[PDB]
């Protein structure tokens, strides 16, 4: 419904108690609410409903146990997942089912695992065809699907991991030149182009959700519902202003939260670390880019690319397929130049 | 290949060392041997071959994994089988998979689960075609296909049980009225008419694979693959003439077998329970019935019964479809009355 501003005093009228509520919370300032009242009110709308929401490819090009038993036949191996994979560990545990980390007995290469409750989850359906899809979405720059395993009630859902960690864990423990940024944003950027030319907005792009090989190889996670295999209320720094503004958006939000990223890579943490998240996204809304810490050391070229990703405007903003001939990835090093730094993150992380 | 008998010395010439082994083993005496060559050389030529087998319903009205999630389609239910039965006690364990006994926690009635490794197994096909038929062939008397479940390369099959135990438990410890023999083997009857009806031969009609209620319910076990949920070399007392005499046979096998049940269960221990397994096959194949520790007892219209079922003539041997309407079956008691003898084998089982 209608909600008006009285641009003098400087006060919302007719809002909900709730957007009432999160304002008084939200550190924004009375000139910064007069300065742009739109976009106040465009981040408290965001913020008040982003239950934040699951994702599922239901891109295929009540529910009874002959009708899943006959989607789950292309897809379930004959075979003990408890047998196949060692070392297990518990990466996380929720609503959406249990994931692990293991490795492959036989080739001695890791694995993520997640496990679903196929009679506790109301949305089967879903699941199954999420997991039809992937076995066809494959890519060496997405984590692909490998396997899957009934046991039971509970399916097991077998996905590529790499031992090398996140982007996160060398960004944050070491420093990257821009060569090596440049071939992580290759990288990053051959998955997107990828994913967009299959109708997929991946809408997480950061590094958390970015993996590392030893050898320097690079995987997007987090594309989809198997692809969740991360550990992951906080604050969306990777988001997109079309995105906060409540606007619509497409592929090219990608592209910001690539830029974002870059930005993370350099400063070694991401934006708006100690911010409230109201204010954060207030400011996402209104400015756009963070501010750098240190922006004279950064090559024209970087510049140039970080600019081309963090343009406000989606019309101007790259896509995929245009920033990947962008000369700042001439630059780039071979992926190996990753591995000392993964090596020294893993030596520092310990824990 | 041909092998003779010289008369007068007693001597067989040019039969295999193996049944010239058997043959010394075996405690038959020169006399024995001269009075019926043909049987000895028979029955020899059964131990020496008898590895038991296993039997499988192929009377549908290499594998894949894909062709094994089609077959198992009608029968997997999705559920776990650690969670729907408890009061698990491991039963048995062999070449043919893992047996229990357990309870549905939701009914509050007693089950058996085989559990059968498909990637162990070469025969896949024929264990889920077993399945396969099982599901269709139901009767009231034989322990009837429940349910199955999937556990990785675990098949789980659940078959139905019974909370009195075997008639074996029921004849050791307890004595038996003619009114309450009668009850047992008209339910073993009407099993075996029902088996008959359907190409099957059970082959090992005994005390030891029927199965009672707490109520006096009466099933039969081991006619199939699925359906061997008994712990079970020694002496096949259960067997016609015709089987250890290595001939042809058909399914009035099954009632000659259930007339030595009939005097297993008036005499308390089945017949030949010392003797070496060679002379008691001897024995059957020569004389046929066992005979009796006190004939005098027993009434003349159990006589006839006992008569009609080991008579050693398998045209003169009644069918199950005949021996249905024996007057010997009108004595029978309500299967209740066999309430007190099942608490009381149980009472003295203990152990």
């Amino acid at each position: 419904i209608h909600v008006g501003f009285d641009a003098v005093t400087g006060e919302f009228t007719g809002m909900p108690e709730q957007w009432a509520r999160l304002l008084q919370t939200s550190n924004i300032t009375k000139l910064e609410q007069k300065k742009n009242p739109q976009a106040v009110l465009d981040v408290l709308k965001f913020y008040d409903s982003n239950t934040v929401k699951q994702k599922y490819l239901s891109f295929t090009p009540k529910m009874t146990d002959e009708e899943i038993m006959e989607k789950l036949r292309t897809i379930v191996s004959i075979g003990d997942p408890k047998k196949k994979y060692t070392r297990y560990e518990k990466i996380g545990q929720g609503a959406s089912g249990t994931v692990f980390t293991a490795t492959d007995v036989a080739l001695g290469q890791e694995v993520a695992i997640r496990q679903i409750n196929l009679q506790k989850q109301p949305k089967k359906e879903l699941i199954i065809n999420e997991i039809l899809v992937m076995k066809e979405l494959k890519n060496p720059n997405i984590v692909n699907f490998l396997d899957s395993y009934l046991v039971g009630d509970e399916l097991f859902v077998v996905m590529e991991y790499l031992a090398g960690g996140s982007l996160t864990d060398v960004v944050t423990e070491t420093c990257m030149d821009e060569a090596q940024i440049a071939a992580v944003c290759r990288e990053c950027l051959q998955a997107l182009e990828f994913l967009h030319a299959n109708q997929v907005i991946h809408r997480d792009i950061k590094s958390d959700n970015v993996l590392l090989g030893m050898e320097g190889s690079v995987k997007l996670t987090d594309f989809g519902f198997c692809a969740q295999i991360t550990p992951e209320v906080g604050t969306p720094y990777w988001m997109a202003p079309e995105v906060v503004t409540r606007k619509a958006y497409g592929p090219k939000v990608d592209i910001w939260s690539l830029g974002i990223m870059a930005i993370e890579m350099v400063e070694g943490e991401p934006p708006y670390l100690n911010e409230n998240p109201l204010r954060a996204l207030y400011l996402i809304a209104t400015n756009g880019t963070p501010e750098l810490q240190n922006p004279e050391k950064l090559s024209p070229i970087f510049r140039d690319f970080l600019n081309r990703c963090l343009e406000m405007d989606v019309e101007k903003r790259g896509s995929a397929k245009e920033l990947l001939q962008h000369p700042f990835l001439k630059l780039a090093k071979p992926l190996s130049s990753l591995t000392p730094l993964i090596m020294a993150a893993k030596e520092a992380m310990k824990s």
